[PDB]
């Protein structure tokens, strides 16, 4: 539309000519458009760190449960049904024994999917993005030295836990096994272009077999490595001996397995694939997965046994099933809120209100929007403190679906010289107290996030002010969810879950 | 993918149907999650309101120019010996009187499309954006009840402005005229659906004429409305008839308008659109302007006659040619980083690292790098001021395109009762000091910008941090961009934009 | 009957997607209107609990 | 009997029939022994099918 | 070699053998490159094929 820039190419050619498309993972620094303005120091920011990888750190759930009703009893019911009667299984277990069972080779899967990405991912070097590999080793907690150091090592240990794996069984068509392997086995760009942004899903924590004889069996939590752990391969190979060391002398799930192997024969069981030398992820373009990070709603730190929380004395996080208590019924009623210390993490009373659900585009489909949902889990009540002198504030949910976030960490480069790698870990609600070292620390935080595509909604609470400021995201097409609609939501995606339709009905 | 969904399909449609599209221009209270959590006062954010106004407030430049050897001055000479060969005879003007008649019709067909704006919003409606129209009205500076009640006088004026400014000659093949025209005259969503956001350009101030007789002739500023100042047809009707007082009888600007007609003919003017009671613009999408929108940068408050500047006499803008200074020149370097007061503004401190031009996609065409850096403007110097005591910092940049980016004002909902539309005036800079209430306010602000697509790229500096921190944007395809390498495309647009296609 | 609705459907569409056909057999807490109310405890009926078997016990 | 869209079923409705729901489903093949073994032992019987009241009272018995 | 229904897959296999039956589980790309690295070494003598001395005590001592 202008006449001027056709008649003169190459004076508008030779006018332009800009670099276009530095290399991400490596501080830049701008420089002054003003040469005198190192007399105002910091008041110029000539720093440009653009992050590379944010990770989800995940647990995986069996859903939210308190009596018989639970898609988890259903499930239990409706598969024990299969086992035991419809297949001739023995009579030494019951339903909650083998759902147990179930939910142990779940967290089996997770570790192998785990450990395989941790193995596909040292070997991804690129000119474009210089985070690769090394921030994604960081934020899944190992030394990026010793994968490469002790490549083989890694890469037979992950083949010998998929064929340690084969003792067991479980089935196939149940979903519950596909999604968690899925989600923990994938790098997800956030935009579909060369040089974009990393998301990842961790594990916070595995659920380890607990056998209690006469008085039931739990699922206690196994802690995974933090992202600045720095952990070689004998600890992960600890990790899975104390995975596996209460299920392999265990007669009640050699027992199982032979009955789950008799039940949904061999071509209908879980079986993790063999890698070799040549076997490469390549981070993939999933608008499903970013409208599971885009509202995806943390609930803090998983509750331990040696875990320090005042006016609440047993409340940690266990899968537990009793035969008196609840009538047998495999119960998971988790507190929310947790941070990890003996105090209240007062940034979680801005997740007190409705949550804002948005979407790309208009369509929105059905299974969009269960999917869209996953990960997202509301506060419904307190939880009651025992006693009179509470320091922490716990929340129960409205149920929550087959993963809740524990938390996210992001990694980025400093600011600052050497320009290492930084890691912050955040929930969706960031407290900023008043010091003069956290708002513009705050203000970088918001930055880096902001350079994620479809990012979690993030809940700002000031200290000065007394005051959080609610979703900072940008929205498109959002609809106000109340607590109900999501339990729901959350029902039916549960509901689905454990569902085996290996099993020959009609329906 | 999942085996369940396909086998109970009534249980995913009715447990996920949920009511979305809603209405912008509405305050919205998501309510509470958790029914105790009313003890908690301030620390529950039930509140949403999401912006829909941000009306980028410019000025029109003829470039920089200190001397002849300027864009324009060499703009003059080609014009002027166009339009003196077309038209022999004896003229009674030089090469600036032309190109300064020149510089004040692109002012009066500025005003032109302002008022026309205002008369083509009052129609607009739509029942999922509250914004339309009052929110763009507030924005423009006009009362919107006084647009509604007195229509058919409104109308009597914007045609009235076309029918006396419509009879000067300017020529239509100068891309000045055009490119002001498809800014002033449109409206832009910043993505392509239809409960989007707007954005505006309104002229800052104008350039009103004064000839100085035999000390030559001066481009003044006239101040336009500025957002919420509620003003009425007799405002504009002020501003119009002192814009076009010293031209619109006049022996000489005829003269001129004459030898433009002569050697550009009929075909080749640059023509006003007029009103007829049907007249109704729409918001259209256009990546090309959401790009300079992206790379706006402000540079501040005009500095005026009437203006306080300790330290600063004599550093108003203005368009001056005296035969005695600079050998006659057009001269125009106006002074940078002024906002109103004597106070130095430090948030401008954090526009003097280099910038960042983000642009989407992998593949950036010349003309879309040409076309994106129109509203930057990067600072280069301090301006040095006459006095040892100086209140306030002011700066000269290296260059600058046909327009300057001078403010930003945000239109949204106010949060409290009643949610009346709330106005926020910024810089690409914004200054957080340090106090209880505006750590929150500058939240909402943020927050605000952000649901904008491609919307300018922010600077933030902390009272008790002593520091700025850098572009607070989402990023794209970058590149750092000097000053050297925005100047030479300031050259080149400010050429393009004055060229003439010539016969000498 | 109603000519606004013919000239802008999608506006009434999208008001009025509402989730029917909830499950019965569980409870279900219909929240507060006026969030001020939990000073109110038991004067606010915020249960909903629909039955679904009545047996008729015969001789 | 199980529908995903009323959760009283079946467990609601074996309490209020008096039984275990839990004895039904982990005991499910002695059960089945149990009625058939009924239906055997009661089945040896005569009773007339002109007489309505065996129908009307299957008729309310064996109904949901 | 795991099955569910056979808990003696490899462990008792492996103690047959007179291994410790956790190391091949530990170091098993060593095991796995040793093997291989015995049947390159072999190939520094030559011995004939067709003799069935070889292939019988190969496929005696190779077979479960």
């Amino acid at each position: 539309d202008v006449a001027w820039y056709a008649r003169y190419p190459h004076i508008l050619e030779e006018a332009t000519r800009l670099p276009f498309a530095y290399p991400i993972g490596q501080y830049y620094d701008t420089g002054y458009s003003v040469a005198s303005a190192t007399e105002w120091s910091k008041y110029v920011d000539t720093s440009l760190t653009i992050p590379g990888v944010m990770c989800v750190n995940f647990t995986p759930t069996p859903g939210e449960s308190y009596n018989k009703n639970s898609p988890i009893n259903i499930a239990a019911q409706n598969v024990y049904t299969y086992v035991r009667h419809m297949n001739s299984g023995h009579a030494n277990y019951e339903q909650a024994d083998l759902m147990m069972y179930l939910l142990a080779m779940d967290s089996l899967y997770i570790f192998h999917s785990y450990v395989r990405k941790i193995l596909a991912i040292s070997k991804l070097y690129t000119p474009v993005n210089k985070y690769f590999p090394r921030a994604l080793l960081v934020a899944l907690g190992v030394d990026p030295e010793d994968v490469f150091a002790n490549q083989a090592q890694w890469e037979y240990f992950v083949n010998m836990v998929a064929y340690r794996a084969g003792a067991f069984a479980a089935p196939a068509s149940m979903t519950y096994y596909e999604r968690h392997a899925w989600m923990s086995n994938g790098l997800y760009v956030d935009q579909d272009v060369t040089r974009a942004q990393i998301y990842m899903f961790k594990p916070t924590m595995l659920w380890k077999y607990e056998n209690l004889g006469t008085t039931g069996t739990k699922l206690v939590p196994l802690m995974m490595p933090k992202a600045g752990d720095n952990r070689k391969l004998v600890d992960f190979q600890v990790l899975f001996n104390n995975l596996v060391s209460t299920m392999l002398g265990d007669e009640d799930f050699g027992i199982m397995s032979g009955d789950v192997f008799k039940a949904f024969g061999a071509d209908g069981l879980v079986k993790l694939l063999a890698v070799d030398s040549t076997t490469m992820t390549l981070p993939t373009y999933d608008p499903l997965i970013l409208a599971q990070i885009h509202s995806a709603r943390a609930v803090g730190a998983p509750i331990l046994e040696t875990s320090t929380l005042t006016g609440f004395p047993g409340r940690q996080w266990q899968i537990t099933q009793n035969p008196d208590v609840n009538n047998g019924a495999i119960i998971f009623h988790p507190s929310f809120g947790y941070d990890g210390q003996d105090h209240e993490e007062l940034s979680f009373r801005a997740m007190c209100s409705n949550m804002i659900l948005n979407l790309p585009g208009e369509a929105h489909s059905a299974e969009m929007i269960i999917e869209a949902t996953r990960l997202a889990t509301m506060f419904q009540v307190k939880a009651v403190p025992a006693g009179d002198t509470s320091k922490p504030v716990l929340y129960l949910p409205n149920g929550f679906g087959t993963e809740v976030v524990n938390d996210y960490t992001m990694i980025s480069v400093d600011k600052a010289t050497p320009h290492d790698l930084t890691i912050h870990t955040f929930f969706n609600n960031i407290l900023v107290p008043n010091a003069k070292e956290n708002y513009v620390a705050n203000l970088e935080l918001l930055n880096n996030i902001i350079q994620f595509d479809w990012a979690p909604q993030l809940y700002l609470t000031y200290g000065i002010a007394q005051e959080s400021f609610g979703p900072f995201a940008q929205l498109n097409d959002w609809t106000i969810l109340t607590g109900e609609t999501l339990a729901r939501m959350h029902e039916v995606c549960v509901t689905s879950m454990f569902d085996v339709p290996q099993m020959g009905f009609n329906k």
